[PDB]
């Protein structure tokens, strides 16, 4: 009966989609199926974060124009995320006509309330190209060591950290070219002015804990007024009523999340459900996935914005940590920097899924993807407990009862206690405590198999005149096995659509409250193969 907007945040568009954005596509993705399955309105969406200095030269360098470079980028991105499953309601550009004009919207409405300064900066800048620099586009001599070629505000030889402006014998690095101070104007959000709000929010308890004492911290440092203003050349939106002046990529990035809701509305024809969703009086809910390192942004500058623009906040941040594979950071030598697109050559998108979910929790701790576990995992769990429920049972049934399933269940009791479950394993998924619902689950399937050994089919089969007692053994474990199914049906999309085949019918969560009774099922090829450490040897190696 809810209303809910869920988003994920906008990859970059100059960037391949790797493991760690799946970590997070995947979180949200098993959320807002589990809410779709409890009858909710939902809607999730995102968008490719597709502004800035960067992807204005990339694009110059390869020739085309930088609207080319990202609508192919976007494709790319959207073809990773279709093949993982990620059921998006909506995945538009933060480069639309629906971003612009909330763009202009939203900063007209700060600016005439007040929360819009004006002052006048340095910055480095590149006589030759005509362009201002960002820090990473300027490089030179360490002041410290004196080491060669370093980039950015820092030496990757001594480790020292200073201002660009302190590199000795600085180079443009987009024409090498040496730069100099030059002044400009540039207009900044007021963020201090929200400070009381803000810190109200922090400590309403709605925010994962850790976050809240990150907040704390970013509060004791003191909040200081934010540059949302670049200079021309710019690929981004020019700001009304300020030549050669356009909004930072930061500032419309999130508006793109907005805008990609009013994309999808437009589409539908739906002139209500904008509204019904952004304005202040709304009884909707919304909520974004992001990972720690924009925090800042989403919990800050964003909610200070939608105040300052006279639209609803979040309802709350859901946040991830990073993700590591076999205990590190990904690493581009070791093979361990894989891209999803890799991914799915070597591996099906359901066993990522299952995997990420089993270690995932409700706090902000990094997520380790060991391949060695993830091989021993995914065969324990998914081929040894789930599938094995089926696989070991579906074939006497379809070669000795015609696929037909017994006509009351062998055992109601241990069927109740699976039943029973649901309140705890729906918290669970509700409460983003995913690695607590896959762990419930388990539990479940370690007494299903055990009840499957005790009844011993393999044995009850070759004894005469005990027909009866198989049909009556293997019908009750496939119960358990669409029961188990269905608790994983948001984890699961595509194995969860061969059993229904298997089942001849779609599974409803409240739907396991009536077992499948003089039923008829289907065969099947393999619901779920084992997979193996070549399989792993080689996804390393073809990520080098
Ligand atoms: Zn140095």
């Amino acid at each position: 009966a809810k209303k809910i907007l869920v988003t994920c945040a906008s990859p970059y568009a100059n960037g391949s989609i790797h493991l760690g954005h799946m970590l997070e596509h995947i979180q949200a993705d098993v959320w807002v199926r589990y809410q779709r399955m409890r009858g909710h309105e939902v809607n999730f969406i995102c968008a490719d974060d597709a502004h800035g200095t960067p992807i204005m030269l990339k694009a110059q360098q390869l020739g085309i124009t930088p609207e080319q470079m990202i609508g192919e980028m976007s494709q790319e991105h959207q073809t990773d995320f279709a093949g993982f499953n990620i059921s998006y309601d909506n995945y538009h550009s933060t480069h639309s006509e629906e971003n612009r004009q909330l763009s202009e919207l939203i900063y007209s409405r700060l600016k005439e309330n007040g929360f819009i300064k004006n002052r006048t900066i340095s910055q480095l800048y590149d006589p030759e190209k005509g362009m201002f620099l960002p820090d990473r586009f300027v490089k030179g001599t360490c002041p410290k060591c004196k080491s060669p070629d370093q980039y950015g505000d820092n030496c990757e030889v001594c480790g020292a950290t200073y201002s660009p402006t302190e590199l000795i014998e600085p180079k443009s690095v987009v024409s090498g070219a040496t730069p100099v101070m030059r002044d400009s104007e540039h207009f900044f959000f007021d963020l201090p002015s929200f400070s009381e709000m803000l810190q109200a929010w922090t400590r309403s308890g709605a925010l994962q804990e850790q976050v809240a004492n990150k907040m704390q911290e970013w509060f004791e440092s003191g909040l200081q007024q934010w540059d949302i203003s670049r200079d021309a050349p710019y690929f981004g939106f020019e700001i009304p009523n300020a030549p050669g002046k356009y909004f930072y990529v930061w500032l419309d990035a999130p508006i793109g999340l907005m805008g990609s809701f009013k994309n999808l509305c437009d589409k539908r024809g739906d002139s209500v459900s904008f509204d019904e969703y952004w304005k202040k009086d709304s009884t909707a809910e919304l909520y974004h996935f992001i990972g720690k390192d924009i925090v800042y942004f989403l919990s800050l500058f964003w909610p200070a914005m939608l105040e300052g623009s006279n639209f609803r906040k979040p309802s709350n941040l859901f946040v991830h940590g990073y993700v590591t594979v076999n205990g590190a950071k990904m690493s581009k030598s070791r093979g361990t920097f894989i891209k999803a697109s890799t991914w799915l050559n070597h591996f099906d998108a359901d066993s990522l899924r299952y995997y990420y979910t089993a270690k995932l929790s409700s706090r902000i701790d990094d997520i380790d993807l060991n391949l060695e576990d993830f091989v021993q995992r995914v065969n324990a769990d998914i081929v040894n407990k789930v599938v094995n429920l089926a696989s070991r049972n579906a074939g006497f049934i379809n070669k000795r009862f015609d696929g037909v399933l017994a006509s009351e269940l062998a055992d109601p009791q241990l069927y109740k206690t699976f039943t029973d479950a649901a309140e705890v394993i729906g918290e669970a998924w509700e409460s983003r405590e995913f690695g607590k619902a896959v762990r419930e689950i388990m539990a479940l399937a370690d007494l299903a198999n055990r009840y499957v050994d005790e009844q011993a089919p393999w044995v009850v089969a070759k004894q005469e005149g005990r027909d009866a007692d198989l049909q009556a053994i293997c019908s009750m474990g496939i119960n358990l096995f669409r029961v188990l199914m269905t608790y994983l049906k948001p984890v699961l999309p595509k194995l969860t659509e061969r059993a229904e085949a298997f089942l001849n019918t779609e599974l409803t969560w409240d739907g396991i409250q009536q077992p499948l009774l003089g039923h008829k099922v289907n065969p099947f090829k393999a619901l779920y193969n084992r997979i193996d450490m070549r399989q792993v040897e080689a996804l390393v190696e073809a990520s080098k």
